[PDB]
């Protein structure tokens, strides 16, 4: 049975022999390099009384995925005020009131809150909905806007039924279940596809929408076993819905393992640790982890789904060390122990491209600690 139904999460790092206390200290010590750390090192910026931004740090901007990425880290660690500042800063500043985008967020905008794009991102909304349905149980609704339950619902809704309130789309295709890479596009981004938040979210949404969720989990571990390499594990950052890499697209080539294709294996492994509903993702955690055991970090690259490795090295190659030991969660091959002890002596990146990798860095520390857990009521 998976931690949801057990109550009981896997604490890697202990299996692999490292002590209780060690543990708990370099997961606060985590929190303090990132939230409150020197400038090299922190990713969090407070702003006024009640407002706070994660900062995409080689781009020079904040991000809905990375808002929403910061209040998971915060309600996992049980940090209200971070999480608020956080939240109000996203509601304020992102969150559309009208338009084709209504109770979407501009998925980038300036420090200062002034939005570059109105283009929505389905990465943020769905993280959004989960931390906020974590925040109301743990926590508990206050006013507009910490009326966590109400805020996370009225997102859903919007996911699912934007095309019927106007002019504009879902970020589910109604046809396949499956979550788009945009409202407006017909093809899939495989690390946006979140079968476990799928199944809470079957649970925590309105009633009329439970049961689509239900079948959106189903749909996305079906998503994943089409999309990933059968070979290698790799995936391409977009695919169609047949799981086939997608078109190169005006802004880029994105049919090979790079940045965003990173969380799939981690999105897998969580999904395993919480549901043990496929098998697949046990071998699909073992093919990923065997394919990078005889790779450095400082030697990984762009890849092909196919395995065959680019001149152009990866661009956040601790981010992807992280993914790759998250996958120990559901992985039982013979590389599962080398990656949680390779994790272990890896310290934060600092500098310019710190951002995704310090993200992803955090999730795998919470989740080989057995710290990034369903709350529930």
């Amino acid at each position: 049975k998976g931690a949801y139904d057990t109550g009981t999460y896997a604490n890697l790092f202990q299996r692999s022999g490292y002590r209780e206390d060690e543990i708990k200290a370099r997961l606060e010590q985590t929190w303090n390099d990132l939230f409150y750390g020197d400038e090299h090192t922190r990713i969090y910026y407070p702003v006024g009384d009640d407002k706070g931004y994660m900062l995409d740090t080689g781009n020079d901007d904040v991000r809905s995925a990375g808002m929403s990425y910061g209040m998971m880290m915060a309600v996992q660690m049980d940090k209200k005020h971070e999480f608020d500042r956080l939240w109000n800063y996203a509601y304020t500043y992102m969150q559309h009131t009208e338009g084709r985008y209504k109770d979407y967020f501009a998925w980038h905008c300036k420090p200062d809150g002034t939005r570059l794009s109105p283009g929505p991102a389905p990465d943020g909304e769905e993280f959004f909905a989960m931390a906020l349905f974590f925040a109301s149980n743990r926590w508990g609704d206050g006013p507009a806007p910490y009326d966590y339950q109400a805020q996370a619902r009225k997102i859903l809704h919007a996911c699912l039924h934007q095309g019927e309130q106007g002019e504009g789309d879902p970020m589910w295709e109604p046809s396949n279940r499956l979550i788009k890479f945009i409202p407006e596009l017909p093809f899939s981004d495989p690390s946006y596809h979140l079968p476990h938040f799928y199944e809470l979210f079957a649970q925590y949404a309105n009633e009329q929408d439970r049961t689509f969720w239900k079948e959106a989990a189903e749909a996305s571990r079906a998503y994943l076993r089409t999309a990933c390499h059968p070979v290698t594990g790799l995936s391409p950052e977009y695919a169609n819905y047949d799981g086939t890499p997608a078109p190169v697209q005006l802004h880029g080539d994105f049919r090979h393992f790079y940045s965003d294709a990173y969380r799939v294996a981690a999105n897998v492994a969580l999904d395993w640790e919480w549901f043990r509903k496929d098998p697949w993702q046990v071998q699909q955690s073992n093919r990923i982890q065997a394919f990078f055991s005889d790779i450095d970090v400082s030697d990984y690259r762009r890849y092909t789904i196919e395995g065959e490795p680019f001149n152009e090295p990866a661009l956040h190659p601790v981010g992807l060390l992280a993914t790759n030991a998250m996958a120990s969660l559901a992985a039982d091959g013979p590389d599962a122990d080398s990656f949680v002890k390779r994790f272990w002596n890896t310290p934060l990146r600092q500098g310019k491209r710190r951002y995704y990798d310090n993200c992803l860095y955090f999730f795998t520390m919470l989740a080989l600690s057995g710290n990034y857990r369903v709350y529930q009521q």
